[PDB]
């Protein structure tokens, strides 16, 4: 428990830096991109339970959920911000993909990576999960691009 703490702490930055170097559809497969930005958002949501299990104990979940659910979006727009930047001088002739991905996918990413860490804490985030799980059918009928299932793939591996 102490050594798992200190591990994420230790390696938080480190992690998210290698992972932010294989986001580039130019030299990356789409595979590899969305497994790497999924990697990260779900480094984030971990980072996100340990700043919530430090909130005052008045400060419950279901008493301010629009604040934790914008937290989430946020993170999305953050880590779709970074992919763009990294695809930017993208070609014609790219590796990953005919396009580059849009923020639904890196929305449906972050939205799955926080539903499998916080559904191991029901008793805390109920109120969340909601919202979130409408999220990943609100995105999944707006758009199964096929890729929908490339997306559940990235998101699987252990
Ligand atoms: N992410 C690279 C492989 C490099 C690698 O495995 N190093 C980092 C990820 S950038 C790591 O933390 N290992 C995999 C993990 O622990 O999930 C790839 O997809 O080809
Ligand atoms: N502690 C985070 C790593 C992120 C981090 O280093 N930031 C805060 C977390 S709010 C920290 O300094 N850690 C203090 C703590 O959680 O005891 C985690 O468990 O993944």
């Amino acid at each position: 428990k102490a050594g798992r703490n200190m591990r994420r702490k230790l390696f938080g930055v480190l992690r998210l830096k290698c992972h932010s170097l294989f986001l580039d559809l130019q030299v990356n497969s789409l595979q590899t991109v969305c497994t790497n930005i999924y990697k990260i958002l779900l480094l984030q949501a971990y980072r996100f339970h340990a700043c919530v299990l430090q909130l005052p104990f008045h400060q419950q979940v279901w008493k301010n959920p629009t604040f934790f659910l914008r937290v989430i979006s946020d993170t999305a727009s953050l880590c779709y911000s970074i992919l763009k930047a990294k695809n930017a001088g993208m070609s014609l002739g790219a590796k990953g993909a005919a396009g580059p991905l849009p923020s639904e996918a890196v929305q449906w990413l972050c939205h799955q990576a926080f539903l499998l860490k916080l559904t191991r804490h029901r008793v805390t985030y109920v109120p969340l999960l909601g919202s979130l799980r409408t999220a990943q059918t609100q995105l999944s009928r707006k758009l199964p691009g096929t890729t929908l299932t490339a997306l559940e793939a990235a998101a699987n591996p252990a």
